[PDB]
RNA sequence: GAUGAGACGCGUUUUAGAGCUAGAAAUAGCAAGUUAAAAUAAGGCUAGUCCGUUAUCAACUUGAAAAAGUGGCACCGAGUCGGUGCUU
DNA sequence: TTGTACTGTAGCG
DNA sequence: TACAGTACAA
């Protein structure tokens, strides 16, 4: 009557398997639809279900966001031209016009084919005068007589458009930019540091001493060689190497009071680097991007004229190979095709090393300055501010000539300036999943009227509500942040409480630990214990620690920054003042943009101002804690009326830890936690954590146990076996599913025992009594895996058999599913091809033709059709019938289920028969002559779908075989598995001949099995371990999915692709069930 | 560790940046090249500076959909399950 | 003009 | 690893 039911969970595997009490596997008459022949099919009640992979949602997030920056790129640009278009639509009727057909062929093109001026000899001027856009930038930041209007536009799109970056917040100076300042600076804080003999300097010019043209190591002797009185090795080449990021000898050189001349170093660092991105610098006044690329252009030319006259007089061989040929990663390669800078310079380098002279130009590769692009990946670096103060210097020198220059000129810099605050979000209206936004308005958005729309305060607020991360240890609980005072109050006294003293530690002596040495150092040595409070305060000549090995990984570091911001000190120490703290580390945490962090702490201003504000409004946190207040010093318990955090502080004797005080059952702690842990199936799946990998394991091992429950007359299993972010979610619904009733002074009926097992107990099982598995035969291990756990499980709470086991280790008819998908994602590879006659080039656009355009290429198919239809074929017309398989590509999936008959008279199908459509998703079953099953992968490839159900006895052999001396087990044992394994040898000549069999019965590879039957044959005499491992390679051949290349010992087998879809047409579709073992059979050669 | 928001720089694609000479030419020699526009999932309607690659999905009968319903047992054996015997 | 075989295709920090 | 591009059998 009862039984049981085990199960296995993977990221891509569900086993299942039915046992009774008699650890036997029951066989049923499955009753099968269709219109074959077969009625009713005997299956076994084992199996496992196979499935892709659940993806995470962050590549569509990326996508995602990336969408969203180009349609924000876009709305600028058409802000922008909204502010041109009264005046420039008057200067220049089809400009607009011009600019958004310019992609297209002259054909399409109902304007003139030049883009800026329209006529060809004005374009030309354009292009002498300014080869680059950089070029007229600089004119139009330097020139004060009237310019043409559309020159202005494209100067400011094109700084509107490629804006650069926000990294840095307010405006920049060369207090910052120019390194001497800060130089000045930095050796001010070290004389003042020291005051016994300083390098008093002024500043340094970094251009050449501390920039690329000696920076990193070489800055250590050049600014050493103009200030002898300090030396490299000394702590003034100690702080320029670590202006130059390199680690110097601190400990040689040598507490908070150097940590002035750090911050000054890396502030320095940063200085230099805001010189080195741009070539003039402070070389000149105007327009320092565009002069610093006007440069580099200017260089490159002569560069190039140079390298072209050398190559063509001293080596003209390969000189096409460089400047004409396009293709070998030549010059030619490098601006006509897709060779990058430093392949270039790879392709070169051994050139330039061969040729003669070439020392002068070489240094400029070594330095990677040679020909470089105006365009390039080191232009991330680029602050907004440089944009906008070119912007504002063009604006500002042609606001008398244009008035509504005038009088849009903070319209313009407020677009270039404007970002969307990290709070706020999309900006929806409600029909969005994503945003949170609240308005307080109902109009447009422009970020000119941004800040009188959006209701700040409320959308702040469900920022916090909504970004605030849940405890693990009690989900309904708001996480501290990991860099709050009480979180690393806890892990700081969670760490010092596993600590043992032999000359465990009392309350007392904890809290003095703390408050000498953890709240005056960052960083807290065994060494300083023992030396300044052991021997100080305990008067403890010889301490010996075991609890900490060095240091302490856990710190205050919170604690000593809120001290660094104001140094009221008893202030940081009063019990009273906690709450607030919590709330700015909670303020900083949450917010990165300036605003409504000075909202939220400008409350606070009447406890302390000026200074204190003005620093800490600097200051900001990333990361979220693991663990809550309401836990922390939070829930108390009954007969001790003391906290987590209470008994860290003091435990008597035995000092318990935060794991163990959860662990331990002696208090009402556990019972806190459990009795408030407690918080359709589509409705009750929606709201689950952890990660998707092993999400859809478990929703799809509920409706394995759905479909199981339904097979079995609806009855229940005595016990139900499950294998061990997830650590309570393997049982928890399955609990809450099955045990459904309850009474009055029971709380909840154990009908059904959900038992928990780790993979520990049954790979012990497995390994001892000689029930070996691998991965690479078949994919039978998952069901005999979790017919295993059941039988473990059933076995411990309990607690002929032999032969039962290895009997159904041996069973040979394993309902193995291979679950089907509708495939979802990006309908198309992304690379976008070039320009050709195909037809087969998807249109990127609907009124760009492919032909003329180019497209994407390798479209993915949603699922397949069987369509029966008559087709025009043949010059003299007639109507053929004809049978086949059609794929549905993503892209025209909703086109063809809004209307499919209407879709497949669009492909040339007429007289289609509707009723005899039938979808075909990926992994669609078939099954054809002598048990071949073929798998539908695509429209037009199948799959290997038959399982090599080879005896349990030969798999034992494969396992012993290998594996030959890293047993660790004994020495009796290791040697009677190979003298065993040894004495069954013979079998290696049977499996080669049953892979034969089965390889050709169902695999149909005829070329491949002559060639490893012949690798086979001559490579007989190698011994049994690499050989052993080449016959483990070779079941690649026999292993269900797609045909993969398999290697032997030395030769590499080419997979034999099944790329004709033509053999399913008559042969049996398989309507298989999540378990499979209800089927619905359709015979397709009675159709059509 | 799941999950979200805001940004930047590349890349690709078509076009614009007049190629010259010898040429019946299939072409040969030379010059030139660094930049810009437009798009970056086709598109969708509640038309938002929003959404569109995450999750979900054997077949049949009801139901717009949600969702519900849809398939006997015992024994002997085992090449992807077969056979024997009761039952409506 | 239609099927097969072999090799190459794939946008990130 | 599904699809593309080129190269042959009829």
């Amino acid at each position: 009557k009862k039984y049981s039911i085990g199960l296995d969970i993977g990221t891509n595997s569900v086993g299942w398997a039915v046992i009774t009490d008699e650890y036997k596997v029951p066989s049923k008459k499955f009753k099968v639809l269709g219109n074959t022949d077969r009625h009713s099919i005997k299956k076994n009640l084992i199996g496992a279900l196979l499935f892709d992979s659940g993806e995470t949602a962050e590549r569509t997030r990326l996508k995602r966001t990336a969408r969203r920056r180009y349609t924000r790129r876009k709305n600028r640009i058409c802000y922008l031209q909204e502010i041109f278009s009264n005046e420039m639509a008057k200067v220049d009727d089809s400009f607009f016009h011009r600019l958004e057909e310019s992609f297209l062929v002259e054909e399409d093109k109902k304007h003139e084919r030049h883009p800026i001026f329209g006529n060809i000899v004005d374009e030309v001027a354009y292009h002498e005068k300014y080869p680059t856009i950089y070029h007229l930038r600089k004119k139009l930041v330097d020139s004060t007589d009237k310019a043409d209007l559309r020159l202005i536009y494209l100067a400011l799109a094109h700084m509107i458009k490629f804006r650069g970056h926000f990294l840095i917040e307010g405006d920049l100076n060369p207090d910052n930019s120019d390194v001497d300042k800060l130089f000045i600076q930095l050796v001010q804080t070290y004389n003042q540091l020291f005051e016994e003999n300083p390098i008093n300097a002024s500043g340094v010019d970094a251009k050449a001493i501390l920039s690329a043209r000696l920076s990193k190591s070489r800055r250590l002797e050049n600014l050493i060689a103009q200030l002898p009185g300090e030396k490299k090795n000394g702590l003034f080449g100690n702080l320029i190497a670590l202006s130059l990021g390199l680690t110097p000898n601190f400990k040689s050189n040598f507490g908070d009071q150097y940590a002035d001349l750090f911050l000054a170093a890396k502030n320095l660092s940063d200085a230099i680097l805001l010189s080195d991105i741009l070539r003039v610098n402070t070389e000149i006044t105007k327009a320092p991007l565009s002069a610093s690329m006007i440069k580099r252009y200017d260089e490159h030319h002569q560069d190039l004229t140079l390298l072209k006259a050398l190559v063509r007089q001293q080596l003209p061989e390969k000189y096409k190979e460089i400047f004409f040929d396009q293709s070998k990663n030549g010059y030619a390669g490098y601006i006509d095709g897709g060779a990058s800078q430093e392949e270039f310079y790879k392709f070169i380098k051994p050139i330039l090393e061969k040729m003669d002279g070439t020392e002068e130009l070489l240094v400029k590769l070594n330095r990677e300055d040679l020909l470089r692009k105006q365009r390039t990946f080191d232009n991330g670096s680029i602050p907004h501010q440089i944009h906008l103060g070119e912007l504002h210097a063009i604006l500002r020198r042609q606001e008398d000539f244009y008035p509504f220059l005038k009088d849009n000129r903070e319209k313009i810099e407020k677009i270039l300036t404007f970002r969307i605050p990290y709070y706020v979000g999309p900006l929806a209206r409600g029909n969005s999943r994503f945003a949170w936004m609240t308005r307080k308005s109902e109009e447009t958005i422009t970020p000119w009227n941004f800040e009188e729309v959006v209701d700040k305060g409320a959308s702040a607020q469900s920022f916090i509500e909504r970004m605030t991360n849940f405890d693990k240890n009690l989900p309904n609980e708001k996480v501290l942040p990991k860099h709050s005072l009480l979180y690393e109050y806890f892990t700081v006294y969670n760490e010092l409480t596993k600590v043992k003293y032999v000359t465990f530690l009392s309350g007392e002596q904890k809290k003095a630990i703390v408050d000498l040495l953890f709240k005056t150092n960052r960083k807290v040595t065994v060494k300083q214990l023992k030396e300044d409070y052991f021997k100080k305060i305990e008067c403890f000549d010889s301490v010996e620690i075991s609890g900490v090995e060095d240091r302490f990984n856990a710190s205050l570091g919170t604690y000593h920054d809120l001290l660094k911001i104001i140094k009221d000190k008893d202030f940081l120490d009063n019990e009273e003042n906690e709450d607030i703290l919590e709330d700015i580390v909670l303020t900083l945490t949450l917010f990165e943009d300036r605003e409504m962090i000075e909202e939220r702490l400008k409350t606070y201003a009447h406890l302390f101002d000026d200074k204190v504000m003005k620093q800490l409004k600097r200051r900001r946190y990333t990361g979220w804690g693991r663990l809550s207040r309401k836990l922390i010093n939070g829930i108390r318990d009954k007969q001790s009326g003391k906290t987590i955090l209470d008994f860290l502080k003091s435990d008597g004797f035995a000092n318990r830890n935060f794991m163990q005080l959860i662990h331990d059952d002696s208090l009402t702690f556990k019972e806190d936690i459990q009795k408030a842990q407690v918080s359709s199936l589509h409705e009750h799946i929606a709201n689950l954590a952890g990660s998707p990998a092993i999400k859809k394991g478990i929703l799809q091992t509920v409706k394995v146990v759905d479909e199981l429950v339904k097979v079995m007359g609806r009855h229940k299993p005595e016990n139900i076996v499950i294998e061990m972010q997830i650590t309570k979610h393997v049982a928890q619904i399955l609990d809450s599913r099955m045990n459904t009733k309850y009474d009055e002074n029971d709380k909840l009926i154990r009908e059904v025992k959900v038992i928990t097992l780790k993979s520990k107990l049954v790979s012990d099982f497995r390994k001892d009594f000689q029930f070996y598995k691998v991965r690479e035969i078949n994919n039978y291990h998952h069901a005999h895996d979790a017919y295993l756990n059941a039988v473990v499980g059933t076995a411990l709470i309990k607690k002929r058999d032999f032969a039962t086991v290895r009997k159904v280790l041996s069973m040979p008819q394993v309902n193995i599913v291979k679950k089907t998908e509708v495939q979802t994602g990006g309908f198309s590879k992304e690379s976008i091809r070039p320009k050709r006659n195909s037809d087969k080039l998807i249109a990127r656009k609907k009124d760009w033709d492919p032909k003329k355009y180019g497209g994407f290429l390798w479209p993915t198919v949603a699922y397949s059709v069987l369509v029966v239809a008559k087709v025009e074929k043949g010059k003299s017309k007639k109507l053929k019938s004809v049978k086949e398989l059609l794929g549905i590509t993503i892209m025209e999936r909703s086109s063809f289920e809004k209307n499919p008959i209407d879709f497949l008279e669009a492909k040339g199908y007429k007289e289609v028969k509707k009723d005899l459509i039938i979808k075909l998703p990926k992994y669609s079953l078939f099954e054809l002559e002598n048990g071949r099953k073929r798998m539908l992968a695509s429209a037009k490839q199948l799959q290997k779908g038959n399982e090599l159900a080879l005896p349990s006895k030969y798999v034992n052999f494969l396992y012993l075989a290998s594996h030959y001396e890293k047993l660790k087990g004994s020495p009796e044992d290791n040697e009677q598995k190979q003298l065993f394994v040894e004495q069954h040898k013979h079998y290696l000549d049977e499996i080669i001949e049953q892979i034969s069999e089965f390889s050709k019965r169902v695999i149909l590879a005829d070329a491949n099995l002559d060639k490893v039957l012949s690798a086979y044959n001559k490579h007989r005499d190698k011994p049994i371990r690499e050989q052993a491992e080449n016959i483990i390679h070779l079941f690649t051949l026999t292993r269900l999915g797609a045909p993969r290349a398999f290697k032997y010992f030395d030769t590499t087998i080419d997979p034999k692709q099944y790329r004709s879809t033509k053999e399913v047409l008559d042969a049996t579709l398989i309507h298989q069930s999540i378990t499979g073992l209800y089927e619905t059979r359709i015979d397709l050669s009675q159709l059509g």
